[PDB]
């Protein structure tokens, strides 16, 4: 598959604006929506803003505010769907399922073999990619660059790579984060690509996935 040089969906209008998830452990349902905002719209939908909250409260293969599954929210939104972020906002705490409109379904979801950066770039070369890395200390501080500094022990933050790019030769992923626009840069690290370990820069090429519509 020809692969450009640099991707980033964020150019494209595929994107919303940065959220922030505050206290509440939602990375599971922040990482698999952003994946299907940007999707919708990469297939020619309008693009929109889908809830968080919705796939906090009613995903109950995962918990809520103490952690889950991007992939229990795309079963989720495969088989009942999502709600827009207006109807359904972002308060940070599991209440009830509420009842709403469906914006969209979709129709499944992905992996990519595991390890393999090459591979991951092939597909976000196409659409937002869900990942998730090992968070720590370095990775919390992160303010500006490419980011090569240490990583947490355990997979603990699911994130999304919006497209990937090299600075003075040093390649790199650009990486949407759910800690608001205030954290890094606008909201989003960029993080050394093609590193010697294949699971990436701090795992993030250890279990991507992405969501399919038709
Ligand atoms: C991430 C965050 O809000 O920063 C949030 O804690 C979360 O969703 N964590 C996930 C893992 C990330 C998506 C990588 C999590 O905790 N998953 C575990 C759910 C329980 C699964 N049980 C077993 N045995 N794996």
């Amino acid at each position: 598959f020809p692969v450009p040089p640099s991707v980033d969906w964020r150019e494209k209008g595929a994107l919303v604006p940065i959220k922030n998830q505050g206290r509440c452990g939602s990375c599971w349902a922040f990482s698999a929506v952003a994946s299907v905002e940007a999707l919708n719209k990469i297939k020619g939908g309008e693009l929109i803003s889908l809830s968080e909250q919705m796939m906090v409260d009613c995903v109950n293969a995962s918990y809520g505010c103490k952690g889950g599954r991007q992939t229990d929210a795309f079963k989720y939104i495969k088989v009942h769907g999502i709600a827009s972020s207006k109807d359904y906002p972002y308060v940070g705490v599991q209440g009830p399922c509420q009842p709403k409109e469906i914006v969209l379904k979709i129709s499944g979801y992905r992996g990519i073999v595991r390890n393999n950066e090459k591979y991951l770039q092939i597909i976000a070369s196409q659409q937002v990619v869900s990942i998730s890395i090992k968070v720590g200390k370095d990775f919390q501080h992160y303010k500006s660059g490419i980011f090569n500094g240490t990583c947490g022990d355990k997979i603990n933050h699911g994130v999304n790579v919006v497209g990937y790019g090299s600075e003075n030769g040093i390649p790199y992923w650009i990486v949407r984060n759910s800690w608001g626009k205030g954290w890094g840069e606008q909201g989003y690290i960029r993080m050394r690509r093609n590193t010697s370990n294949p699971a990436g820069c701090c795992g993030v090429a250890i279990t991507p996935t992405f969501p399919v519509i038709d």
